[PDB]
């Protein structure tokens, strides 16, 4: 169990024993879906030291998700950044994944309840493919607030992922309400064609930090980056395709809907970009030193 | 105080436990990812002094159907869950009350796509708008759009589904209205943030088709009573401006019962008060839930 | 010119000379399109009298159109039903067409002006069907129900109708048919649409189309004759393969459609259900129907 | 009252007295919505003179709007420019707002009227900014681009604006922001919409929104400051999390938005890029810019 | 091979030998998709609803403004003669109308409108136990892009794509949603669901106006079953009492699972069984009532 | 009749007599619409030679269309490039039109037949530019269709497939029935997509605008003109375009293999600009003719002789 572990969790202003990070079943977010979270990675750098990747941007995105929902968080940004470093340090972790989550408490359990506590907890733990286009449609931008990385949004991801894996695929790819490629269930989507890098415009899809990272490295590598509406059959005829996300970083996609992408192998743009990414997270990059925060 | 900090009994994973011991870890799958399902059920103090749950079979069927939509294997069958609900009312010494069964995904693995998590079940209950029911309420059309039927499984009564309802209800209430009315992605009226919507025009009863909206038990109840009153019930696509010109309008829901709407977007609905068909359906609904109907005695389970 | 006539117009409470029914170019409705109107007919009835068809319902729809716009009309329904009759009476008209219109006046220009006078004016003037018309499906799409309030009969909504109708008549067709934003048949540029197939009467559901009073009249008549009426989404190619089709409107009445997009509808002339409904309609407007006498108001 | 004033209106070829600018209530545009207008300003300049801002571009847009609707305007561009200056000059106006309007007359009052006169009239009259306004996202949806011709500045277009604007003001906000049919931000009820993020300027692509002359002025100024301008689909929650946001229009000039849907924008006052572009805009309209002197016409 | 067989095909007004029914590769329909066809069955008790199929055929040509140089009666007799001359009994008839080889522009007019009719002899436990269906990730036709009442060669690419998607992952058939996300139909069948004793089907909207559908609707009504045409969500299927497909090929086929969710008890439902039996009793001439649906 | 002619057609690996290139009526693609084709030109060039224009990209696109449909084409790309060339040479042609087509054969005729032969054929024939010459010089009259262009998750719009053309036939017939030269289709959202066989361009204030590659086809002639435009220093913008943007544009034109670069002088009875071929259109048309006629060192690899 992830519940049954030795360690420390930061909760509501202090470190507590991991197993004591409990709440009641009548917690608003459990019933109604309004809570926000992040996924942040720490890496063991070439130093031998450990640093968190883009800590500032992730924490700002967390507080912005809360802002979208008018959730007043009782901690400033600096407290939350320091808390995340503390969780890595006091758990004696090196390469790990951090999960900050902000949720609405147990005072009142109507839909419309106001006056519930806004809770915050932070835990951490140590830390090409075949893809199938999902029969489930990606979020509508005036139904769901797709810039807020919110607990309720993942039902659609779960459904899509479960569909893909039940039939033996590695991951799902979702189309938007107009039938264009939007994203994977937990990742942003990219395609390579004629030496140029394409990605769905920032419309229905999440505003990813790994996406932002890859986009910037591509421009610095002199690769043209185009944001546009992409049809499923552009993917089938692309030269390369890949996913980006905090968990997996850059994953090449060798097949969609049983149509081989390019030669079926990892492509040279995908490799150059994957390498440039490795250099930046292992702290072998002078240019992007400010993306790594040592614990 | 707080809903967590109470004396009584909650049924959880097969047994009654003390209320305060119904606890989950913060790394619980549903808390992070939104896939969980719940019901809201009412128990009423009936005309004969007793207590009875209203449409327990149908709510418990719907709960299990919601889990089925999500391929959540519930480790308890329907009969067990009906009996557990009656136990929670009994052992908390409740009369008129609200029941809240909830099924969620546990703490074993915390990826999006983790499989082999425990499917947990809990049932809590607690005791249970006089002006609104009599005079009607003021409703505002929301700027947020109701769920798309191939994005969200709108027949499944799911935790994640409610973000949209909170946002719409917060907008209405911030500007001083009683409730929100949401339109679907094509601009037709769908439903309230926790209620189904009806309108009356020239002695006929209209409701949005069972398209983007929840398949509501109170809705089903009111439609059956309407038909038993010889009232034509028509499922159709309804524009916001049909509402503005309707003879009457109202909401239905387990919490909401039958709540008349006297105003939408600052346009008065008919005479500005409870309408005569709304009152008739409201009144027949109250007879059925207070155990004063012989026809619908089978909708009440003594508890 | 419609402006240069003898006779009387009812304006803001009283009968005035026709030519004196004038407003300033800085009238809010002229600039910004928020005004509402109606079309109502009077007929010569079998007994030689003259009577307005469904006066109550037309006036209700007019005050409802205002209500939708939150336009506070300074006259009640009894007053506007009385005034309409007065306009027919004083202009010595028999068979004619009435045009009440309610608009926002001249005190303040600017989109968001509050405090303008809400004016009312009623004018009236003297006023295919056996054969069938040729129709063209428009390349312009009909109103979205959350952009325009389609239950309000509003000045601004008719830009769309003008574009469609001009597109049709420029290429030699009689009228346009408009599809909705989903590609399904909605209505003509100023009339509701019906189709007949295997003895049943179909018509687009009351979604984006106008709630026509002629539409309602003909639905009622159809039901009373034992014809099944079905309101559904209709594709253009159900029209091509239908047995009959027609339009309804106050000015139209029931007009048969013999061709859509150069595909012949049925045998290419007026069909038998259309004929029966037309005949039923004329019995009601000419005062031959005891059942429906309260649809006619004498004077 | 805007009808009851001293001054002169240019109408159908000549200056006439202001109160003589009258039309009949049976005027086609009043009933059916197809007429077009333009909003133009004259500003007092730094040399003490007075000039109209982008007269040539506003007049072209007006004539384009009529073209889109196939309204044959009986005056050429040069005549209409001279006419607008004559209206400013002859009413002894300095800082003012000018409103050329073109509409369809009174000869026939059917929907589909051929051979109505195309009328033209021009009037003019004398004519928050600092750390912003509070905006509410409308429940009404913005125009569909194949139902309404959104490039044509059309009387009927404004009914949607009036509805959104009244909804926002009724609840105590300053203005509405409208989403398009797909849920993306389109524009204000009378202004275009811009957001700033990470030192770049974003605006909804010219899709469902108006082709603004202030919008154009501001985009040009931005690019001349070396600010990157990107047209893209913008979600409402992108605005909640943006560094800055503002509106543009002829009447609004550049108005900062400090709050949308009770979410503070940035720090909740006017932002640095908005202030820069606002200052640049005022430098150009007050004639302090040699570079953009050809945007001003001496009166 | 279907091209290499003993028999007769009726083509452009006369019976020719089967292997003689040939066209050139520069045939307009082959390149541009505008052709129309039918599927008709004959049963051992009779062609089933020959008049109605032949009328739908001529209506499809009409929608496309394809002038067919034969009347309905001629085409009805020809179909009868094609079954006869191949000495067929239980069989499938395929009339096809297409556009010939005169001009290969998109916009070419003055191409010949050809007609050919073939037939050939004609899933028990699928009919008995029910099938496993997968909701497609391809969307069903838009009704102002494709003329969905016309049974048109080009309309079948969407069907093929979907069917292949479903079969590749081991399902029996695909189910397609429309552009709005509602249940439309299978790749060659109409869709029905039963709930609380009542029969539901997507409204005639994006779906094909099926002859088997119509048959089944009429039997249901005669049996006193309420039939409702409405928009249906995919999750309404998952929680339905019963579901099935109708089609000239599919007859009445139960659906026992959709997207790995069991429908009701996982077998053929009682209202499905009753409808399927009414259907087979009609096609095998065991019902006086509907005698005028069979030709002999 | 295109069936009744002297010449050679390449079919399933061989040159045979034109008239022998026959199939049965029971051919899957005739019934079900799954087949794919190209249109490709050859021109007589500056030195008396003749060359096929962008053969590489037309043949890669053909095979990609098969890919999208999962049609296993039994020849690789080289053989098909050479086969197209063979067919121009043997029929002794110069300025001509080539039509390769890949279709599903006659073994099984169920919808989901998954065992047919994948057949391939190439035909070519001559092209007379004078008959379309005045449209090229003076521009054409276009009518917005009441039919909507393909939805990108119903039809695979990057596959140039036999079945997509029903929509094009319908729109074209509607335009030509009422006396217009061509149709313009709007997409499911009301924006300008393309003509029934051509990509659409607009010019305004010196800049070149075209519909984003969304529901419209990824035209080789579209790509050719965008490239030439960028090389001439013209800003190119791919955006959503309303129909009233065309009514007020300074110039407009269609591109396509058949249509080359064809100006549009009127849409929906609204004159485009001065009502004649505009200057930018003329420049880009001349650059296009320069490239196809072998008058450009910059794009010499687009011609195979
Ligand atoms: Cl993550
Ligand atoms: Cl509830
Ligand atoms: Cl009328
Ligand atoms: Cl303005
Ligand atoms: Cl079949
Ligand atoms: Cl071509």
């Amino acid at each position: 169990s992830m519940a049954d572990r030795d360690g420390k969790i930061w909760m509501d202003g202090k470190l507590i024993e991991w197993r004591d990070a409990k709440i009641h079943v009548l917690t608003h977010t459990l019933h109604y879906g309004m809570g926000v979270f992040e996924g942040v990675r720490a890496y063991k750098t070439a130093d031998g030291g450990t640093a968190i990747f883009r800590l500032k941007e992730h924490t700002k995105r967390l507080l912005n998700s809360a802002k979208i929902f008018q959730m007043d968080v009782p901690f400033d940004q600096e407290t939350l950044e320091a808390a995340q470093r503390d969780v890595v340090r006091e758990n004696k972790l090196e390469s790990c994944y951090l999960r900050p989550i902000i949720w609405i408490g147990s005072e009142k359990l109507g839909v419309s309840a106001k006056g519930n506590t806004i809770h915050v907890a932070i835990a951490a733990w140590p830390w090409g493919i075949r893809v199938k286009t999902s029969s489930f449609t990606r979020h509508h931008v005036n139904v769901s607030m797709v810039r807020a990385k919110a607990s309720g949004w993942y039902v659609n991801s779960i459904l899509a992922n479960q569909e893909a894996t039940a039939d033996g695929y590695d991951e799902a790819l979702l189309l938007d309400v107009d039938g264009y490629v939007s994203e994977g269930s937990g990742e942003n989507f990219f395609l390579v064609n004629r030496g140029k890098l394409y990605t769905p415009d920032l419309a229905s899809c999440l505003d990813g930090i790994t996406r932002d990272t890859v986009i910037t490295l591509a421009k610095e590598a002199g690769i043209e980056v185009i944001e546009k509406r992409i049809t499923r059959d552009e993917v089938y005829t692309a030269d390369e395709a890949f996913f980006t996300g905090t968990a997996a970083e850059v994953t090449p996609i060798r097949e969609l809907d049983n149509r081989t992408i390019g030669g079926g192998a990892r492509g040279p743009i995908t490799e150059k970009l994957q390498s440039a990414f490795f250099d930046v997270v292992n702290g072998k990059s002078a240019k992007h030193a400010d993306w790594l925060t040592k614990i």
